[PDB]
């Protein structure tokens, strides 16, 4: 559903995250396990932290964060490709259907953190454009990911 | 479940904030719409909105603002009773299920939208200790909502 300037203008704001990658996927992380302390139960070396400089610290806190981003770029690198986006978004669907348990509506909130921060950090660099192809990528992202804890049960 | 040096930390922070409350509850409802646009599918009114700033001049948003500012100033002011706070929220989570038929996840996320933004407007002065009382009136809010929607068969 993404055109290509929209697909362009996404790829083009993910790369000024992307520089600096685990500021930012901590930055998310830490913004949504405070805003969000039920989110942090399914993480068993963070589910009693609450201290943000803390967070800003944890081992298991800076992992998932950059292997987060990490699976977040290859999305958008291949969004060229609807096959390998489909294809990826169904294994971090499935694993967390069924290695972490995770319910679904969680994907919901957290891109919803990670739209408030980009928009923090990038409101200069964020036109109409580019909140829409945002937006669709959400979409995008949260419906594969639906579907593939419906493919598997759930 | 919450200390009396705790509601006067919440008292104080509230006062503050409730002298500015029409703009402090729509820039809430707004963060929460951008970021969270399903959110919408309940005003029939703002709902077409993707502008931040053609949602804060809508009638409906902003009479909602000021239902939900006043709500939660009823919550705050009477912190010294227990059964007074309970009932309100009873009120809120009950007629939200019954008659607007919303999802009682949106109350998860709304808090959340809550405490973000009562976190960037005291920034300067917000030490750990103001940080969890409000954490700690959060998830009052959203347990006696949703021990209503308990109670009526959701
Ligand atoms: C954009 C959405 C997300 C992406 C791309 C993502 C990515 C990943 C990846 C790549 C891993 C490591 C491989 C694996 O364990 O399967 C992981 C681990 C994990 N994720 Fe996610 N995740 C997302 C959303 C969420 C959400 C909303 C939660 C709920 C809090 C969550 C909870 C977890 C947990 C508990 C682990 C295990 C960490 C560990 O075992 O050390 N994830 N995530
Ligand atoms: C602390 C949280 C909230 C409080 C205190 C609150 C309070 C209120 C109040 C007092 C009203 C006026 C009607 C009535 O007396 O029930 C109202 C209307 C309404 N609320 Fe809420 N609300 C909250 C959260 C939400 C959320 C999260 C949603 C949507 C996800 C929502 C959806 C609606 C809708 C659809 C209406 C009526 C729409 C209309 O015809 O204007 N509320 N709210």
């Amino acid at each position: 559903e993404l055109s290509e300037a929209e697909r362009k203008a996404v790829q083009a704001m993910w790369a000024r995250l992307y520089a600096n990658s685990e500021d930012v996927g901590v930055a998310i992380l830490v913004r949504f396990f405070v805003n969000f302390p039920s989110a942090k139960q399914y993480f068993s070396q963070f589910k009693h932290m609450e201290d943000p400089l803390e967070m800003e610290r944890s081992p298991q806190l800076r992992k998932h964060a950059s292997r987060v981003m990490g699976a977040l770029n290859t999305v958008v690198e291949n969004l060229h490709d609807p096959d390998k986006v489909s294809s990826v978004l169904a294994l971090v669907g499935k694993a967390h259907a069924l290695k972490h348990k995770v319910e679904p509506v969680y994907f919901k909130i957290l891109s919803g953190v990670i739209l408030e921060v980009v928009a923090e950090e990038f409101a200069s660099d964020f036109p109409p454009e580019t909140q829409r192809a945002w937006a669709k990528l959400r979409g995008l992202i949260y419906s594969h990911v639906t579907a593939a804890y419906k493919e598997v049960g759930w």
